[PDB]
């Protein structure tokens, strides 16, 4: 239930086997056709002042180094570091930009797999 989802997802310490799941989550996003612009951190010469603008650069190799370093303690942490990828993109570009439409496209499939992973962890 949602309810069970919501709550685990605040609250349950992430298990190995949680981290089974989120390694899954991870490769299924860099193996998206539009992840290609989220799997290395920005260029900061393809992207004037960059690190100047976004406070809170991340990136999916990034989130890999962080999931396999069992850095995340709950989910609400894992879900609040791949949020700043879409939301640095759609921040940093035009609505136009096909970074911006790769932020929307990805964060869909995300969105997708992550109410995947509450349901297998909540049952
Ligand atoms: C997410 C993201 C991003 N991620 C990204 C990462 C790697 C690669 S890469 O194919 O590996 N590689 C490309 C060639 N580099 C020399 C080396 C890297 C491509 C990428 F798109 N790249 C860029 C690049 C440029 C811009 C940009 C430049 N000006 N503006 C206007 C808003 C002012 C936007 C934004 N970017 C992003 O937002």
């Amino acid at each position: 239930s949602m309810s069970t989802e919501d709550a685990m997802t605040v609250l349950t310490p992430l298990t190995e086997k949680d981290y089974e799941g989120l390694k899954r989550v991870l490769r299924s996003l860099q193996a998206h056709k539009m992840a290609w612009p989220f799997l290395e951190p920005v260029d900061p010469n393809d992207a004037p002042d960059y690190y100047g603008v976004i406070k809170e650069p991340m990136d999916l190799a990034t989130m890999e180094e962080r999931v396999q370093r069992r850095y995340y303690e709950k989910l609400t942490e894992f879900v609040a570091d791949m949020t700043k990828i879409f939301d640095n993109c759609r921040y940093y570009n035009p609505s136009d930009s096909p970074f911006y439409q790769c932020a929307e496209v990805l964060e869909s499939f995300f969105v997708q797999k992550l109410k995947g992973f509450k349901a297998s962890r909540s049952h």
